[PDB]
Parts: structure tokens; sequence; C-alpha cells
């Protein structure tokens, strides 16, 4: 277990992408970004680490270890303070992304937590929820992907607490990119990416069924909602692996041509909810697939659940 590094409350992000569509990347942005939000990275990397070292059981210290990390957060009040804006709003969306990269290992390594523990790290993670629920609350804020990922860290935060208020508004966001879905299946804020159309209708789909799975930890099946809309998401993105066609009249672009990783892992969950589950066979044989955002190591969380026992 090494030291945790240190959570400031101030986020300085920098984005990093140059065309209307956000699909066109500047290498120097990406550079000077990856830098600038390196500790926020590495805090959600560890902690993930130490819940796949924890759930590989006979490992009690590793999840003691991203309690520690997590509380150690918790009192430096990290992620609260000033978000820097320079060229976008790239820091909300690391709070977003870090908030339930967070979330996810509290609720994976729960159990270990002590009473001081419990309460630093759930009054921090609603404190968060509350601060990365508010930034939807403006208007100009398109709710498109960076939208359902803020559900991770809600949904995390409400099930490891049992808020059941955290609960609703975390289905709203769910439900809200359920409903955002189209008759042909497609999204159309990830529509409007062209040579990442696929990509983003991918990265647009792992937050909504991670969101779904921890629904099932309370006896939920929210796959019930507007049933079979996301598997013609699921399947567009499924098919745009195999053949690009769909999504290249639809963007308008030629897709870029990837292999399914990290993030694209949903479909190792929901492969085993879907009615047609062998048409995922191709994306699941790209894994096994791991992401600290999602809590870890997604080919054995949906072998073993999310929150080892």
């Amino acid at each position: 277990c090494p030291a945790p590094p240190p959570g400031s409350p101030d986020i300085r992000a920098i984005g990093y992408y140059t065309d209307a569509a956000r699909s066109v990347i500047d290498p120097r942005l990406k550079t000077q970004n990856d830098a600038a939000v390196k500790p926020l990275n590495a805090f959600a990397a560890h902690v993930a680490k130490f819940a796949d070292a924890y759930a590989k059981g006979a490992d009690e210290a590793a999840g003691r270890c991203a309690l520690t990390w997590l509380d150690a957060w918790a009192r430096s009040g990290a992620m609260l303070g000033r978000m820097a804006h320079v060229n976008n709003d790239q820091s909300d969306y690391m709070r977003q992304w870090t908030h339930g990269a967070a979330a996810m290992a509290y609720l994976r390594t729960q159990a270990l937590a002590s009473e001081q523990q419990r309460t630093d790290i759930e009054t921090w993670l609603k404190r968060l929820s509350a601060a990365n629920l508010a930034y939807w609350d403006n208007p100009k804020h398109k709710r498109n992907n960076h939208y359902y990922w803020t559900g991770v860290g809600i949904m995390a935060t409400a099930v490891a607490t049992r808020d059941d208020t955290l609960l609703n508004t975390a289905q709203g966001i769910y439900r809200a990119g359920i409903d955002a879905i189209e008759p042909d299946g497609r999204l159309p804020m990830e529509m409007a990416r062209k040579r990442l159309a696929l990509h983003y209708h991918d990265y647009a789909t792992a937050p909504l069924v991670l969101m779904a799975e921890m629904a099932r930890l309370q006896g939920e099946d929210w796959y019930t909602y507007r049933q079979g809309a996301l598997e013609r998401l699921a399947a567009r993105v499924a098919d745009g692996y195999r053949d690009p066609s769909w999504f290249n009249t639809q963007s308008g672009a030629v897709q870029e041509t990837a292999t399914p990783k990290a993030s694209s892992g949903w479909v190792e969950f929901y492969r085993l909810r879907s009615p047609d589950p062998m048409r995922f066979d191709a994306m699941h044989a790209a894994g096994p697939f791991q992401d600290p955002r999602m809590g870890g190591n997604l080919t054995l969380m949906a072998q073993e659940g999310i929150v080892p026992l």
C-alpha cells in the first residue's frame, strides 16, 4: 500500500479538441491535459487496483488500502474547490469521472471501513454528488455521455449510502439516457462526433449499463424501463465494430478503426442481460476489460459481482 497522492480541492484540466464536432485531438493539448490531471487519473487507477486485488480474496489489506486513499482525499476536501476553466469545462468532467471511480472503489471495499471511515468517505461522496449534479443545472451544458457518467458516481454513492433520494436522481440520469436513444438506435449527440461516433456511442453505453448493474445490487431490473431500447443502442455498437457502414452514413464521417477496450467492457455485463447474447461474443472476445472509472476489472466483476463478499 503506497502513500496517497495529495487531494487538492482544486482541479485545472485542459480541453484538447480542435473541431466543433469535438473529434479531432490536438496532441499538444492532450499531453498538457494528461500532466495537469495526472493525480486524478493516478488516484482512480490505484484505488481500482486495490479493489481488484481485494476481490481476488484473501487480501483484506488491499481493500483497506483503498479505504485509506479514499479517506485521505475525504479529509482533504478533495475536488470540492475550484474547477478551473481554461478553454472548456474539462475540470468538471474530471470531477465527474474521478467521483465515479472513487465511489465505485468505496462501494466495492465498503465492508472493511471503520465508522470514522464510513462517515468521512460517504459525507465526501455525497458532497461530491451534490457538486457534480449542480453542474447539470445550467441548461447550456448538453446532457450527453458526460451526463451519464455523472450517474456512475451518484449511483455508487446512493447504493453505498443506501440513500433512496440519491437512488432516484441516479435513476433519473440513467432513464434520461435510455430516453435519448432514438428508434433507429442512435444517440444524436454522440452521433454528431463524426469519426468518433461509434466510439462515443460505446462510451455512452458504458455508464448506462454500469448504472443498471448497480441497481441489480438492490434487486431492481432497470433494463425493464423502455425495454428493448438499450438493446438497440448496444446492438449498433456491436454492429459498428464489424461494419461501420451505418455509423459512416449517419455521422457523415468514416469511423476510426479501433478495438473495444476499457470502458467498452460494459458488454461483459450486458451480454448476461441481453435477449440475444451471442451477438456480443466478438466484443467479449476483445477482453478482458479493465477501467478504473467503472470500478476496475469489468470482466471479473461481471462474473463475481461488483461488490466482493
